[PDB]
């Protein structure tokens, strides 16, 4: 079966991302983009021609269903986002969506007409890569989305949101859309952008949780100084404590282990010159892990140590977390039923949790939700080098046709 | 006598740096500008008008000259430099060569002419704050500058440092000078730079060395990954791996006790983001000390540190020593005469080195050479708020008048 699967993509994949293609290399899709547009044109007229009946929201999101005999409005759905980030990409988002169409495509000519209604989505924006807003596609299904966040008030690099929006045939909504209640069940299959399936050696991944995250910007102001005048014993060195901060904390993540993570990414010295000892420094906090009290109390006790350390040194801090959101679990039944699922087939699978993001994360607190990792080569990802071997992909396929079917068919 | 340069600083402190002052803020006399020259040429005609023998070298030197009754061809000299930084203040280097041509006026008229002849000097430059080049002034009074550095390098901003120079009335030599061999002794006055002295509550400061320096700039390649999705275990975090440098090395500094400093002062990751694992940091080291030893040392210790962090962590590392300089000491007999003096003058004063370069450390292997110090308020310099209480000025030239008082009037 992973053969069959394996020329689809072959015919498929090659054409799908010649609309959207840098020259510079790799992919640049962007919202509202005139290749975004022609996407979603050239999608929906294949689809089409396939024998699914095809539309687009109010917004721009595609679709593509297939009736159902006799629950006819209950609706199994499975996709992912069309859009990209500026450079490199091929298989980041599109491919989860040209993955749903080709596994309905071939459960209907194998089993006939489903019993119950299954679809097929190309959602618009993931990755605010164009404007300053995120997620405008998956939130619009559930009118989470207020149109006064966007309105002109906002925009890219010269041109407006309404402006990009109305050019591509949309009209930005005077207010929130009606929420849809039809939905039974979402599954969305996507690359991991990691390395753990590689270093095991495996090729499906059932992810359980999506991990929750914390974002903070922390400012130490202490005083600058000549570096040969000042003896040690007189300085307030912003750089030094940083130092203290980074190196310890660093050190107690390893030892609470997967799958916590921290990250100190940007530092900001002042004045930044060799001969002058720094009195301030500005830098960031990311940190990570799928269990809700683990993070607070972990980033917690964080604080605790960079207040002690700076008052120590007699160094003044100030702490701004601005990105605070929790952890979104997957269904607990939809995870069974993929698990035994992959222990049914000989499927070399592995449990495991998402370290990033995915419009999963919005549709999992209103219906019943999963998501299925395929591995990355050398966990690259928003860049050209993306990139996994074909025989991954095959299998990706079959994992989300035999899901479909114990939904919708069983 | 502290009451009268007190006094004689208030009417003269006020009308040198009226020349030079910049409406930026500050003070901006650079190498061979307008402002530069007339600078010069006020300082010049005052000094004559005073009495003293005038006159400029080849590069732009200035010097007011005493003579002598008994050993004429003997010199003790003391002075500093004119020119300053962009935006600086109005006390270093000037303040040094105004004092001597106080103290020597006042010497003069109080015990008459002196037993060795005595000069004030007013330097070129020792800030290259315009030209890539330091040090013009003192190293072409002992023939250690050559002009083929100079010619070509010439650029403030498509200004040619020959024109300028020419500009002044100054045309460059086609070799190295010929160095002078009648200085006795040199003395420097100048201001701290720090806050040692202040937060002492002390006045004068005895120095007895200058550092001897060490600059680097070293590049850390490891991997840039997702800050999310890319466990602990597999990171070749660069961030981490400098912080680990930078709290062990300064731990180890502070071990060793003072003089020695180390610094860590500009910092730059790629691609400095919040959430992506950084690949790549760019660092510098500042580091120095009095004795040439440690300071060789301690680095080459430190450089074998960071080699085996960064093998232990799989990242590769480049280290480049661009800045590599000797200390220098100050002449033992001078330094004991004025420690001695000031005893005698019940003054409240320190032995100390300084953490910093001065054309002193160009005279002292040559000539036997010494400092003074007052003290600078907040520890500020080479900017526009850079000021010490009036007070400890008077003290620096009195200082200053006794010491030149030993060496040229007593035989
Ligand atoms: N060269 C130095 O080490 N010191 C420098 N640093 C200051 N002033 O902070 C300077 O030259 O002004
Ligand atoms: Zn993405
Ligand atoms: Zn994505
Ligand atoms: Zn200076
Ligand atoms: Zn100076």
């Amino acid at each position: 079966l992973i053969t069959h699967f394996r020329q689809a993509i072959e015919e498929t994949l090659p054409w799908l991302s010649s609309f959207g293609a840098d020259p510079a290399g790799g992919m640049t899709r962007l919202l509202y983009s005139p290749e975004w547009l022609e996407t979603q044109q050239q999608f929906k007229k294949r689809m089409a021609a396939s024998g699914l009946e095809t539309r687009f929201d109010e917004v721009g999101n595609l679709y593509g269903r297939l009736n159902g005999t006799e629950y006819p409005q209950e609706v199994v759905l499975s996709g992912s986002h069309i859009d990209t980030v500026v450079n490199g990409g091929n298989l980041d988002g599109q491919f989860g969506a040209l993955a749903a169409w080709l596994a309905i495509d071939w459960l209907k000519t194998q089993y006939g007409a489903p019993l119950r209604t299954v679809e097929v989505v190309a959602m618009a924006e993931e990755e605010g890569s164009r404007f300053p807003y995120v997620f405008w596609g998956s939130k619009n299904i559930f009118g989470l989305a207020n149109p006064d966040d966007v309105r002109n008030i906002c925009d890219a690099k010269g041109n407006s949101f309404v402006d990009a929006m109305k050019a591509c045939g949309f009209t930005l909504p005077n207010a929130p859309l009606t929420p849809r209640q039809d939905i039974k069940a979402f599954v969305e299959l996507h690359i991991e952008q990691g390395c753990v399936l590689e270093s095991n050696g495996q090729s499906i991944g059932v992810v359980n949780a999506i991990v929750g995250q914390r974002r903070y910007t922390v400012t130490l102001n202490g005083e600058s100084n000549h570096a040969g005048t000042t003896p040690m014993g007189y300085r307030r060195d912003t750089v030094y404590a940083f130092s203290r901060i980074c190196h310890q904390s660093v050190e107690k993540a390893k030892r609470m282990g997967d799958p916590l993570v921290l990250t100190f990414g940007k530092v900001e010295p002042r004045p930044n010159t060799v001969n002058v000892v720094p009195g301030k420094t500005t830098f960031t906090i990311d940190c990570r892990h799928t269990d809700a009290a683990v993070l607070r109390d972990f980033t917690q006790q964080l604080e605790n140590d960079m207040r002690a350390i700076c008052d120590e040194m007699d160094i003044g801090i100030d702490i701004d977390l601005w990105m605070d959101e929790e952890p979104v679990p997957m269904n607990k039944e939809l995870v069974a039923t993929l698990t035994e699922l992959c222990e049914r087939e000989k499927l070399n699978y592995r449990v495991m949790h998402s370290g990033a993001g995915h419009d999963a994360q919005i549709f999992a607190p209103r219906v019943p939700t999963c998501m299925i990792f395929i591995p990355s080569i050398n966990g690259i990802s928003h860049n050209p080098a993306e990139r996994t071997n074909i025989t991954d992909l095959a299998e990706g396929v079959k994992t989300l046709a035999l899901m479909l079917y114990q939904l919708a068919w069983q």
